[PDB]
């Protein structure tokens, strides 16, 4: 707890746990010794917390997700346990630099983006609020791949994150479980029997989730695939890899459905294990016995990925626990709650019934029965409307039959929510109209949030300290306290101190940029940042057009006053996403021309931030002046990066989409740079018909950019390299890039104006930060606790 | 002894809490085991760091035992004993209200070996550490060791030995020493020399396991390498294909004394060799180093031919990497390497097809050719005429598909070659490699195998170790020859009663195991007749089987005739692809089922096929053995070591004058062992003449019956011709002349029975074996290797 004792513990671990001394100890060794030293501080409360849940039996919440974008654990753990300052001092006294040791830790990147990071922020919040929550996922041997740029292109490298070992995970062999696949169904007189199946074992690994300063430590249980133990002998042993390939790697797709059998196996794998583990726990507690199940258990479905949980639970209740269908179904609906995270057609999960029949025979039967009972009702309430039956069916018939997992989640759940007002609204009245009309009270909204511990206290200590010195540390657990910040809007000194914090973050992050990339950084320039997964809907392309735009204006009139900028664009593209990869090449091509043109000089620098991940977001976010949140209105369910930048002192330029809409409401629309078409404008443009060749014909600045991109100005060695981009823009652009081009650029010009007025710029910054309270994930979970899970802190 | 138990207790509770995240209410037995292991493990650290730091500071010559196998067994008790902590830990576990025996059984055996070869490496490590030698073991960290064997419907069934599933607290990853290993690619001959390009790369991640000397503060290292894919069409598939590179250290080839020319196997051999040589070279350069002193600082023992590629690999490093001239490098090489021949069985000789090698290790095939060219140029110069000698001495075999004779490469590439027992070393030197020793006489030597007295006496038989200690002191633990002092008790009946009692307690404890694992009811007063080793035709478990049946037919002949009761135990694993071995298992289990259930035989005889024979089990049945079966055909067992364990543990041996049996006889007196059957010369004479198994069948009533019973379905009614392959082998393809030794073997057994009815004489003979086993301590073997091969002294 104190410095002297932390030094002894560190040396004790370096010695007994790493078998090293100071002369032969590696940096990794020091990091592991520090990690173990901090890890020991959690054990007492972790056992105590789990024991408490058993003795008092509070209702349990289970967040079931295929993704958990956790990032690094060491610093986070030191902050939530109140050890950082002590450890920093101890390490320094041992002659080491804690910051260097921290960089050794590999990110636990078992997610793709928002969906996976949301889940991670939720666990932190649930632990901070003292809830009996458990996160359940898959312990991927490989998480989201590590990204590199070779010759301007994204190159993928396996993210072998467990290679050197993971001190934050705890194998729980006594809770191992078998998961079945294939086989056939047998309807006997003693119940239905799913037999002749292939078995794969699931070994759970527990990771502690410490709440912020509250003595609570929950658990994140991730499952690992293992071959059972019961032709060529060698091949047979090697073939054990097949089963174990189930939890081998995370599918690297963000907002896109890939119907691969292996993925279907991962979905069921995590689902079968989790539900059996929850049932066992339930039956092992202080408890026909199952009638109290929904009062003791709440399972949240993170998107439709774990949709199979609905029939799996039914399978268990009926075939194993011998409950009648009617009862089983009732308990199921009371147990599950579904969160819809997207409206993009390509992201919708539709599994071919053929694939499901072969792999999960008993589950196909259960899904069919669920649909029968479901459609019999509709037929009753609407004897005529037969087209309504087709639109609400769990099965799609057009061509090869498929299963609409989202429909399956709606009927098997008692609550369904979008992740932002505009998204939830679209989900309730448009996408699932036929369902909400019958069950209105079933649909809700639960606007996303981000944890102020990792995304403020951890990533920007300077800002957390400044805020804390002015209004106390109360805000860490109740972010709505940041509103008190309005009391200092005319405080010139607090405004200079606010600016100093940002500048320090920029100077430090600049050192990172000149170290990782050649480029020379103008530390006074404006840090224009857009970091997120590469997507056509997110429009990194639109941003790219503006950069080329600024570049030409500079070449055109070199002597014309230009507010300097450092444009940073980063994010991974799904491996099979061709257009995303091309977009990356374009950006890298532009930067090369821009960063090396003598006429532009320190006026404009462009950086493609490589390997964007949680630990990297913690560095660049505190260093940002301008946050790009420019996806086409109605395409971004919510967004969370936007919230991160808001809490850390950046201004936002974006469209009225996702949570951007709610940010404007909290801070006031004038304090954000909103632009472009809105949900209604995009629809009108659709009914009419989007003809992109019109804006190109009516906007010279855009035409120059387009011609340069099309004629090879950015790829001399390959004149037609960006042909596919141009082709999509002129004939296949569902995200209407050309349509928001003019408004975007004019918006960008106003940002530049404001940037030249420090007093005005920071004043707005302060109103934003003051208005960010709403976006703490503690508030999100609070609403989940009260309106869906019915549990208390 | 004060404050030692209390601190062990505190520490134990500290680990259960911080290391296992458990309290006394939720802890599993496995958690208690891991808690004790970490508690014991902490006592190795100080000495391990200190030991290795010392070898760095004093720079003694280092010995490197390179092997594809290390059959280590359990580490817990062994570590406690060598560190002098068993008594204190036993007491700490007890006071904590726990059953220490229950905890130790939790530990998984590190069975990274097939049999005696892998176990010898293990024993050698323990001894080298006990003698304080700067020794290092080098092998592969298999994810799956030798398979767990189960008996289903009388047949052997193999189950994957997933020994790392729950974690191994005894290994320590050393990531900073990872290394790249190359495969495939091609050879480019440029002006900058020869270059091996276009290669596929695999990484080698070493894992160090501490090897504690006995009561001397020395803690050596065993470094095992694990294969990992390097970080650098379809994304998901590409990531899944990383399993291919990792398959190289996935599982141990389960073959004992048998060459299987598989590509994966060749990859394992090169893998451990390339990782090891690079690491050894890196250590040399990091010490007070150009390479002229290498052979004076480095000695690498090649355990059999499996790591043969180490020779051309060192040449490759020396010439292609270090740029040394060929002549100089070849010189450094021979001085560095030493080869130990572990077998003369033709089916066990590694002969790789030149094509497989060219495709996988092209640069190495060129180097092997060049060594052969030089080598043969020498023969030619010494014997201008004799062209046949070239053919018999070449590393390349031409007949049909060209293959590489790895034995020959090891010989020319080494300064010393040895066998593992007088008779085998003589065979190697004068017959198999006759043309070679004639040129270099001094090169060939002998190094009689040994076993470590710590695991095979102190640990597995605490009763006998204490008995002996109360009579002649503890000195014998560090010098086994001190066992001859037991002779003073040749007349003391009191002592003989005590010796019989210890043996009795072991049989009673082991009987509990048997009846709990098998339906059979044991007669604790019966003679424990045991044959536990890998199932082989040359080891002749059949012969033994022919005796059990011969006996069965005798009891059914006169149910009232005095019969010396026996509990016959035959165990061992069969290589998955070894058809005849599996047939022999099915024949032994079938016979057993007929003898164990025959009402007329009752408590006179019981057959038990001991399932899953392995180091931990060996430690169980060995101390409980009365008679040891070591009956391999003369000239087939290069040495054997089981024989040694049994001898040291109070059992009498019935066997042929093969391997180390000859030397056991010389040491204890040929009449203090039941020797029988043909001898090497008798075997040769029978070969020259011609073996006609049918004659002995024709001339031996008791035998003819046993056979007719096997061939007609007496032991397999549902399947009358089930044992056809066995009958057909015994009659027209028996290279191990089973029947030829059947008559001698049966008469020999009757005498064993006779002697057993006489407690006083039986135990007297036993005492004579225990007092003469000192020569078979691996500490003696290692000392001899050190003086005459490695040229090093006890650091
Ligand atoms: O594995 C040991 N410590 C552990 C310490 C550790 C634990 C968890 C995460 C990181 C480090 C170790 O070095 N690793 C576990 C990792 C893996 O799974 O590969 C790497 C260890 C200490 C020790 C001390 C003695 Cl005397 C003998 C064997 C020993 N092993
Ligand atoms: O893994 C931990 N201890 C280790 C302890 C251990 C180490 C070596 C062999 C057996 C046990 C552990 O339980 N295992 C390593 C094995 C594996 O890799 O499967 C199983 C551990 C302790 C701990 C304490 C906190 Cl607060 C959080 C996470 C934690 N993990
Ligand atoms: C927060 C975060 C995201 C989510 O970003 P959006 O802009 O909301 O899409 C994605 N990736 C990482 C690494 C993050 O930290
Ligand atoms: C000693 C030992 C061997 C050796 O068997 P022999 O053929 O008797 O030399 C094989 N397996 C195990 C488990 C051993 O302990
Ligand atoms: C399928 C998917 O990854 N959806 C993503 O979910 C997160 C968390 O709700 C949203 O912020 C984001 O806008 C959306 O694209
Ligand atoms: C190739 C091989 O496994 N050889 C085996 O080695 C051991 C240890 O040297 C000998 O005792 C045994 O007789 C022999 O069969
Ligand atoms: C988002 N996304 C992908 O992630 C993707 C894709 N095609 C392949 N992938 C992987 N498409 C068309 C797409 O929009
Ligand atoms: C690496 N890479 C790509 O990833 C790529 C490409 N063209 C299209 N793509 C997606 N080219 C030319 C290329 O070198
Ligand atoms: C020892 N041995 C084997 O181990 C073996 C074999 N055939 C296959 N195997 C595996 N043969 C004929 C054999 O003698």
């Amino acid at each position: 707890e104190n410095v002297a004792e932390l030094k002894k513990s560190f040396n004790r671990h370096l010695h007994f746990t790493l078998v090293k001394d100071r002369n032969v100890a590696t940096t990794r060794d020091y990091y592991f010794a520090l990690a173990h030293t901090v890890r020991d501080h959690l054990v007492g409360r972790w056992i105590r917390t789990q024991q408490h849940y058993y003795d008092k039996c509070p209702k349990r919440v289970y967040y079931l997700s295929l993704e958990f974008y956790m990032g690094r654990t060491l610093q986070n753990t030191m902050i939530n346990l109140g050890l950082q300052n002590a450890c920093d001092e101890a390490i320094y006294q041992l002659g080491l630099d804690i910051e260097e040791l921290e960089e050794i830790e590999e990110d636990a990147g078992l997610g793709n983006g928002g969906l996976g990071r949301l889940a991670a922020c939720f666990l932190d919040s649930m632990a901070t609020l003292g809830l009996a929550a458990y996160g359940y996922g898959i312990r991927y041997e490989y998480g989201i791949f590590n990204q590199k740029i070779r010759d301007g292109w994204q190159v993928e490298e396996a993210d072998d994150w467990l290679r050197y070992g993971n001190p934050w995970e705890k194998s729980r062999p006594e809770f191992m479980l078998p998961v079945h696949f294939y086989g056939k169904v047998e309807h006997t007189n003693t119940g239905t029997k799913w037999i002749d199946t292939q078995v794969v074992l699931a070994l759970p690994y527990d990771t502690p989730v410490p709440g912020y300063m509250n003595n609570t430590v929950n658990t994140m249980r991730l499952w690992s695939a293992r071959a059972p133990n019961d032709g060529d002998y060698i091949q047979a042993v090697l073939d054990r890899n097949l089963a174990e390939n189930i939890s081998r790697v995370l599918y690297p797709n963000d907002n896109f459905f890939e119907g691969k059998e292996l993925r279907l196996k991962q979905e069921y794998f995590v689902v079968a294990a989790t539900l059996q583990d929850i049932i066992r726990r339930f039956k092992a507690s202080k408890f026909t016995v199952f009638d109290a199940f929904p009062d003791q258990v709440a399972i949240q479905l993170n998107d439709t990925h774990p949709a199979l949980a609905i029939p799996e639970l039914m399978r268990i209740f009926v075939d194993i626990e011998k409950l009648p269908w009617s009862k089983a179904w009732e308990l199921t609906q009371k147990t599950f709650a579904y969160t819809n995270h997207t409206v993009l057609p390509e992201a919708l999960e539709r599994w071919p019934v053929d694939l499901v029949e072969k792999l999960l025979p008993r589950h196909l039967e259960i899904i069919y029965e669920i649909n029968q009972k479901h459609l019999d009702r509709i037929v009753a309430l609407f004897p005529k409307d037969v087209d309504r039956l087709r639109r609400m069916s769990l099965i799609e018939e057009e061509g090869s039959k498929r299963i609409n997992m989202a429909h399956l989640c709606i009927v098997g759940s008692h609550a369904v929510n979008g992740v932002a007002k505009i998204h939830s609204d679209i989900v309730k009245t448009k996408v699932f109209k036929d369902f909400s009309e019958l069950e209105p009270d079933k649909f809700q909204n639960k606007t996303n949030g981000i944890t102020p511990r990792r995304w403020l206290l951890l990533c920007n200590p300077g800002l957390a300290e400044l805020i804390a010195e002015k209004i106390g540390e109360d805000y860490v657990k109740d972010l709505s306290q940041l509103t008190k910040l309005h009391s200092f809007l005319g405080d010139d000194v607090f405004l200079r101190e606010l600016a100093k914090v940002k500048q320090e973050n920029k100077l430090k992050f600049s050192q990172f940029l000149e170290t990782e990339y050649k480029v020379k950084i103008n530390p006074s320039s404006m840090f224009d940042v857009q970091v997120k997964r590469i997507h056509e809907y997110k429009r990194q392309l639109l941003n790219c057009l503006h950069v080329i735009t600024m570049y030409n204006r500079i070449k055109k009139d070199p002597k014309k006053l230009f507010v300097p900028r450092t444009v940073i664009i980063g994010g991974k593209a799904a491996p099979g996403y061709h257009m995303a990869k091309m977009i990356i090449k374009l950006i890298t091509s532009v930067a090369d021309v821009v960063n090396n043109d003598p006429m532009v000089g320190s006026k404009l620098k462009v950086i493609f931030l490589e390997n964007y991940r949680v630990s990297l977001a913690e560095k660049v976010i505190p260093a940002t002046d301008l946050s790009e949140q420019i996806s086409t209105a109605g395409t971004e369910a919510s967004g969370t990066g936007n919230m991160k930048f808001m809490l850390n002192g950046a201004l936002t330029i974006g469209t009225m989409d996702g949570a951007n809409v709610e940010m404007a409401e909290e801070a006031g629309e004038e304090n954000l740079f909103i632009f472009g078409m809105r949900i209604d404008d995009v629809a009108a443009l659709d009914k009419k018909g989007y003809e992109a060749k019109e804006y190109y014909e009516a906007l010279p600045e855009l035409k120059l950019v387009i011609d340069q991109i099309d004629n090879g100005f950015f790829s001399p060695k390959q004149p037609d390299l960006f042909k596919d981009i141009i082709n999509m823009l002129f004939y296949h652009d569902r995200f209407k890039v050309f349509a928001d081009y003019e408004a975007y650029v004019k918006c960008q010009d106003k940002v530049s104006q404001l940037y030249m007025n420090p007093k005005a710029w920071n004043t707005m910054v302060l109103k934003n930060i003051a208005a960010s309270g709403k976006f703490s994930s503690d508030r999100t979970i609070k609403e989940y606790a009260q309106n869906i899970w019915n549990v208390e802190p």
